[PDB]
């Protein structure tokens, strides 16, 4: 909890070393490598930053046309699960908690109401993904809530509220 | 409505490839997702007036082995199913069944509730089993469930209000 002058962006070659468990401390939460990764850039991180003064991150993903998930879901007619754009979510909430200082090893806990009022297809830009803390809790389990949006090409279509992420010393 | 489908109690691996294909439900009925976002292996039991609500209960598995393509990506170093696929596999199990009442479209996830994680699905687990209980059918097609998610029997996830709807013009 002693981590200051931390860095308010991380570039794609940083997310996929913290995959590796080489951006934070080798203690420090991974994010998702590969087909579960489900952003290319954070852009902005905001400590007491957000909609409550809590906390704020907000990531993006490129819409190419080649992502994996188009091919499967569905065949024919490729639409980004919902699903995924609400991993985005908690991945970016437990990436939060770890960017603090917080150590373990990170688990999506659950998630209030979820809305999805529109689709991420093929022909969008981007995805953006925006992050407002309400509760960062910092005992033996590491807890963050937040409230989540998806946007793609500035337009919000899902809704999270209350996303829970804790970081486990031992799972 | 869509009269052209083919509707049993129970679903094979094959019958799930199929559906991905739209050759379960045909041009006019929803299709499953395929490859690697296809989250169950069989569905074991569909009871139309089944269930909590007696609504609908659909009954499905999915057959756990430590090559499952998310172990490997998420995370490395700790492999573990991510939650939010459970989740798909409940939202696809909603719209299925919609389908197999001879709903007409494509299947979208809507939302859900409530959801809580109180466990984990890890790479030398056996089975993941999902049971759906549906709440509402509306036949403007849509479906309102409680779903539950189970590994090697025991229950790790609930999800309250899962809502899917069909659309003829996506």
């Amino acid at each position: 909890n002693a981590m200051v002058d931390k860095r308010e962006s991380y570039t794609k070659e940083d997310l996929e070393a913290s995959g590796r468990g080489e951006l934070f401390g080798a203690g420090g939460p991974p994010l998702p490598a590969g087909n579960m990764l489900m952003m290319d850039r954070i852009v902005k991180m905001i400590e007491d930053g957000g909609s409550h003064n809590k906390g704020y991150v907000e990531a993006e993903l490129d819409i190419n046309p080649d992502l994996w998930f188009f091919g499967c879901h569905f065949i024919g007619d490729p639409v980004m699960p919902g699903c995924l754009g609400l991993d985005a979510m908690w991945q970016l909430v437990g990436f939060y908690l770890g960017w603090l200082g917080g150590e373990g090893k990170g688990r999506a806990l659950g998630v209030g109401e979820v809305k999805f009022t529109g689709q991420v297809l093929p022909d969008a830009k981007k995805v953006t993904y925006r992050i407002n803390f309400k509760r960062v809790i910092m005992r033996k389990l590491i807890m963050g809530v937040a409230d989540g949006e998806v946007l793609v090409d500035g337009k919000v279509i899902y809704t999270a509220t209350d996303l829970k992420v804790g970081l486990f010393k031992d799972t």
